[PDB]
């Protein structure tokens, strides 16, 4: 119930494997905070830049603090100097398998 | 690795409530299907309209034949009556924790 789910949608414009490199960096820094659960970085197939993250959060308060971590700055930079980002916040309704 | 993630973004416009109901249903048809690894249905924070849905598949072999059941066609019907939706099919890239 309280899990949260961000969701980022980004269109690489610069190139993939430094993108991914970014990202994994970007992950490791999100993964030191406290509140986080997993994520998972998706590559659309025959699509060379087209790329989703999904990320796991304990609760909303622990996402939000994540963000706001100074830390965070240098990966959000790197990000967005070679990409954009459309994305959301989410909860779960319904899981299979039950 | 051989695994496909479906990703689908759904804008609802019917009844929420209307639209779990039916998804449920057509996500009960694909978890019958072989191969159909897990799927979580999320709906985003303080919006009633707004779904992702997120699907993992063993292959993309199995993903196909399931997509390919007649049966779909009138599940795909009721629920494009209740919502439009953007979807890509993804590989993994990135995963924490290993
Ligand atoms: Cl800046
Ligand atoms: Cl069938």
């Amino acid at each position: 119930a309280d899990e949260v789910t961000f969701v980022n949608r980004f269109t690489v414009h610069g190139a993939p494997a430094e993108f991914e490199s970014v990202f994994a960096r970007t992950a490791a820094f999100f993964a030191r905070q406290p509140g986080f659960v997993r994520h998972t970085l998706l590559r659309e197939r025959d699509k060379d830049n087209s790329y989703v993250n999904i990320a796991v959060w304990t609760d909303h308060d622990a996402f939000r603090r994540a963000l706001a971590q100074p830390g965070f700055l240098p990966h959000a930079t790197a990000l967005r100097a070679l990409s954009t980002s459309e994305h959301g916040l989410f909860t779960a309704r319904q899981t299979l398998p039950e």
